[PDB]
């Protein structure tokens, strides 16, 4: 069904959990993310800029931080965040699983490195999209594209597969995928999205896709598309001094918001936007 | 004699080392302040807000940060920095022992928790002042008072000893004292400083002291002060994202820049000031 919470907070990667185990203090919390935290720190190989934790490697000090969650009775809810809409007092959240609503959000969802494609900003909204669940009656009975740059794609092209005539699944990491037969696995490169009013084709290196969409599921969509309104520049979400986006009571931290892309930077600014959400929710 | 250095780091909490650990990017750093780091992360007793290290306590902490600057040769200047002069494209850093410069300066200093003396903003600059040793030769001949709140107030206090006519030493800190036998210890509590045109007499709870000069002597004078053209609003100096203050080529980080004060938000201060110092140091 829906639930409620005082602060949602969107990661679980470093500015997530200092978020998280700053807003401890009370306050319903709940945390989006991945198990395994952040992807980043598990593939780091010796950090020597998190001061006291010398010389250590990227998963032991993921297993630093997941201890301390454990420790502090804090769970990360494992689902991928799709769209937060700002009603003016509260955010309704909506996940590849359930709904929900919360007082204050902290957007934490870290930066992402990959570029688009081409032709991916050109036809957004003319067949291209971040989320295929989301739009898929509109592809009822039509052709569908999932280029997948996580294991959570595989899922919404499970989903498409009942509605779509027809479903391509383009990976874009190494792994076994776990897609029903409906689905046709393009293990080729992607190009470029084309067509003329409207996505018509997508080319890849060796072979061409008719389509009607094409859907880029990463980890999450631009932040401008995951919550409609958000000011956004140089695909880094604008904060002041609070950590405050332009949107009250949306917050954001972490590599989300801009150059230097470091762990203590991230913690910093979880830690003051939890603080400063915690703050706003006991004086209304 | 004289040193010049790269940056700067004008303190050796938290944000002080954060800024070192990312500097050591190369570049010459040289980091100020007590060889204990920071007396707060000392007194601090069960930190559960800094991520990876649940239920540490502040002594802990305080080891795991004194291990990591060894690690990475990282040395601490033992010397108090009274005044640093934006000479434009560079700093003169004066000091309790010697001057150095530096093209880049990360202030780092903390929050002063104590309040001022009543009477101290009125007659600073007609008889109160931050810097004993500075003003020494202003008060040759004349009655002096150091209302002392570290150990380094003690050596102020003997050296002033040799140039005024008497030196009171007022204790704001439990310990034994080395002095001079020509200081005299008033074991009191300052209640007002007053005058009419300038210092003539510190009231103390049991006693006056007619004096011609009183010192308030604290780990760092106000930063307006301690940088003259500093700009600070509410006791806070106030920075961009880049933790640039007013000052080119002058940056601030930790407590001293704001609420709230905590750990993480002071590291993710200090590097991200450090980097962005390198960087103008790389790009000139
Ligand atoms: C190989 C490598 C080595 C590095 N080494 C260092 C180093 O030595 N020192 C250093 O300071 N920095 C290093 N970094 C950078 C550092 O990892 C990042 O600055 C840091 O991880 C930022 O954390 P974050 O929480 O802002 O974002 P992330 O770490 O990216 O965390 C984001 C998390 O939130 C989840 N998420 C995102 N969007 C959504 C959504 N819509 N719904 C649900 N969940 C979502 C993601 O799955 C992810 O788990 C390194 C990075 C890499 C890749
Ligand atoms: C009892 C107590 C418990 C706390 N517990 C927590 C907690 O659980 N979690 C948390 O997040 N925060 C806690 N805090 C706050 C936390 O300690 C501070 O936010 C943090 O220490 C800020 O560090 P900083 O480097 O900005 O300043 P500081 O820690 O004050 O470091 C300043 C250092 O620089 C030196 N210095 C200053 N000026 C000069 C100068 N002019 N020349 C030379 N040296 C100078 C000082 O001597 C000092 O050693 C606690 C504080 C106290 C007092």
């Amino acid at each position: 069904h829906m639930e409620r919470y005082d602060i949602a907070i969107i990661g679980s990667g470093p500015a997530g959990l200092a978020s998280a185990i700053n807003a401890k203090t009370r306050k319903s919390v709940i945390v989006f993310g991945s198990s395994d935290l952040s992807k980043k720190l598990t593939l780091a190989p010796v950090i020597n800029n998190y001061l006291g934790f010398y010389g250590i490697r990227g998963a032991e000090l993921q297993e630093k931080f997941k201890e301390h969650i454990d420790n502090m009775g804090i769970q990360i809810e494992n689902v991928k965040v799709n769209n937060i809409y700002a009603m003016g007092e509260y955010f309704s959240i909506m996940t590849s699983k359930d709904t929900y609503e919360a007082s204050k959000v902290i957007l934490a969802m870290g930066m992402e490195h990959t570029k688009p494609l081409k032709g991916e900003d050109k036809f957004l909204g003319r067949g291209v999209g971040y989320c295929a669940t989301c739009d898929a009656p509109l592809y009822k009975g039509k052709i569908v594209t999932i280029v997948g740059y996580n294991k959570e794609a595989e899922s919404e092209a499970n989903y498409l597969a009942e509605l779509a005539s027809k479903v391509y699944y383009v990976p874009r990491y190494k792994d076994e995928y776990q897609l029903v037969s409906a689905v046709e696995i393009v293990k080729d490169v992607p190009v470029e999205i084309v067509g003329d009013k409207k996505v018509e084709k997508l080319k890849l290196k060796s072979r061409e896709l008719e389509t009607d969409g094409v859907f880029v599921l990463k980890d999450s969509a631009p932040p401008e598309q995951l919550v409609p309104g958000l000011y956004v520049e140089d695909g880094h979400i604008k904060v002041n001094r609070k950590m405050e986006t332009n949107i009250d009571g949306c917050y954001a931290a972490g590599d989300c918001t801009g150059k230097p892309y470091q762990y203590m930077k991230a913690v910093g600014e979880g830690q003051v936007a939890a603080l400063n959400a915690v703050e706003k929710l006991y004086t209304k």
